[PDB]
């Protein structure tokens, strides 16, 4: 759910996205609109790449069971929306 | 107008100011509070610091037109009041 | 009050903090979610770290009163709220 | 020339290059190793790299004549070499 | 060895750490000096950090096998030593 | 000396310019090239500097004794030369 998703983005997606940015590759931020520009906005697109990782992203299949995925996919969704 | 300044902020803006940010000169970014500061909070300031750039801010004289400069001087004050 | 850690902040703070990033130590950022996630919300955690630092962060007994001190504390809390 | 290399990266690469690294897509560097790395080590990788941009990187032509860029390049290779 | 240290470096530390820096937490960065003040600069102090984690770096165990985190740490060290 | 000035930088200075870098602005590094590049090159531009601030950059006036400042800039152009 929801409060899983705050916790599993502390543990695991802060240290590159703190509060929405991203450290490593600056435009890519997990702000709404930046998710729209890149077509990451969804639960699919997000889920998958936590999963496989993508450039600087590491994948995170492994370490995460994808119950955790899927609730911090949509932590991500709804601090975006709120933002951040 | 509003979206032609959201396609010329994503192209040619994004890279140093992401999500209303600025990565090469930090406390100059491009949120309501710090245009008020540097005096920034203005159609006619942004557009000829976008003309004659500053610093390590590039000149968009040349690649942009004055229109698509109006225009992007309007989203950058747009998200600004939104923030961003 | 609160005017006055607005140009306490500008002056002592932006430079790492600007609009409530941190950009010495990613995660710990002046943001609500932030400040409550590390225990720093509130004007007593906030007054002791201003005045003693810790680790990247520095002191600042010695060159703001605690009057300016208790002030900025109060910002920080102000705009983390509005967030920022 | 490296004399109209070192001013041309002065006045239009150090915003988001300085000192080597890559403000904006961090791992990018422009030095020796991160240059062999992503096949960028070579006058006519970056010579068409500076020309034509990729992502966040703009692109100069027309902006910089084609012997700046040259000299940009060349630059850059020399840089790298010495360890920035 | 070096050499897949350097492979592990490009594929897991780069993002964080490219050319010897550190992009979260600032001060504490892969150079030769840095790993001396924070006692960091040797192969059992760099390997259980990364096996471990500390803050926002991660754990590497069971992502990386023992042998990949001795060749990175190995490789860390001499990289520091050569001056990144 | 040095040594002083090498514990000075470590607990004031290396929050933004660790290993010679800038975070806040990023051009105006501690680099051989680019302090000779903003005229910074000599001991007494540094302490001038150090002493009174410069914009992002704090004032350390009656923070630091002379003595500090003196070998801090001494220390920063020593470690300049030597490549960061
Ligand atoms: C913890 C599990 C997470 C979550 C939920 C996200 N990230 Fe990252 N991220 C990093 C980099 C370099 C990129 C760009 C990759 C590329 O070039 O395409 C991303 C991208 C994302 C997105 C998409 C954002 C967009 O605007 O397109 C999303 C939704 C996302 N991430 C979520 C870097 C890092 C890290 C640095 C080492 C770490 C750790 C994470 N990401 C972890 C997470
Ligand atoms: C795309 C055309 C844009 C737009 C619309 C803006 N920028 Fe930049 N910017 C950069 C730097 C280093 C500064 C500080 C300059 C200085 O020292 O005075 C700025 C400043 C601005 C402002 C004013 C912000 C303020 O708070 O005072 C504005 C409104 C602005 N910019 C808009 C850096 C860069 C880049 C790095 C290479 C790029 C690309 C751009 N800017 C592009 C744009
Ligand atoms: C001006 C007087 C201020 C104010 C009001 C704040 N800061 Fe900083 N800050 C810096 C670093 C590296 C940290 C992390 C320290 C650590 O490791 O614990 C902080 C932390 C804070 C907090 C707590 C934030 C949190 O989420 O826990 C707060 C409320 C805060 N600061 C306020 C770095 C710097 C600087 C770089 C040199 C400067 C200047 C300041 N801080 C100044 C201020
Ligand atoms: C001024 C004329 C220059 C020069 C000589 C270079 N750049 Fe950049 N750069 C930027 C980004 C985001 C990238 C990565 C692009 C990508 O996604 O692939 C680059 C890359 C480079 C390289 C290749 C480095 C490597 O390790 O592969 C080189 C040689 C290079 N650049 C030279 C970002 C920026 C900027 C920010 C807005 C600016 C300004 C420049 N680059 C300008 C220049
Ligand atoms: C890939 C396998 C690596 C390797 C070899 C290292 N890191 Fe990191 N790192 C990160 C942060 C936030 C820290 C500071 C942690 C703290 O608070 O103490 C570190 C620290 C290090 C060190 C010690 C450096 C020093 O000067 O003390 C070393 C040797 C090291 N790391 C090696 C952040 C990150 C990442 C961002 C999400 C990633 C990815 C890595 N580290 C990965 C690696
Ligand atoms: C600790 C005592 C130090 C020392 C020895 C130096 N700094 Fe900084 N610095 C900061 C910023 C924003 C600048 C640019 C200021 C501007 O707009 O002109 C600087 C600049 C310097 C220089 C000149 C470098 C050059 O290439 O011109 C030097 C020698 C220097 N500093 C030394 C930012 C910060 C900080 C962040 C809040 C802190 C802390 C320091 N500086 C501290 C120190
Ligand atoms: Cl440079
Ligand atoms: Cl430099
Ligand atoms: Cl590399
Ligand atoms: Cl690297
Ligand atoms: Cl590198
Ligand atoms: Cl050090
Ligand atoms: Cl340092
Ligand atoms: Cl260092
Ligand atoms: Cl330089
Ligand atoms: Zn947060
Ligand atoms: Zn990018
Ligand atoms: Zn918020
Ligand atoms: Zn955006
Ligand atoms: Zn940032
Ligand atoms: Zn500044
Ligand atoms: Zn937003
Ligand atoms: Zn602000
Ligand atoms: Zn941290
Ligand atoms: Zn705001
Ligand atoms: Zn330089
Ligand atoms: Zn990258
Ligand atoms: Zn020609
Ligand atoms: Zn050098
Ligand atoms: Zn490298
Ligand atoms: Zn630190
Ligand atoms: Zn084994
Ligand atoms: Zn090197
Ligand atoms: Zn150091
Ligand atoms: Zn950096
Ligand atoms: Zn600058
Ligand atoms: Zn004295
Ligand atoms: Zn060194």
């Amino acid at each position: 759910d929801l409060a899983t998703g705050a916790k599993v983005f502390s543990a695991n997606c802060a240290a590159c996205h703190a509060g929405g940015i991203n450290l490593v590759n600056a435009e890519k931020t997990l702000k709404k609109e930046a998710l729209e520009k890149f077509g990451m906005n969804s639960i699919v697109a997000i889920t998958t790449q936590v999963t496989n990782g993508k450039a600087g992203m590491p994948a995170f299949k492994g370490r995460l069971t994808d119950d955790q995925i899927a609730a911090v996919a949509a932590y991500v969704l709804d601090q975006a929306e709120k933002g951040w």
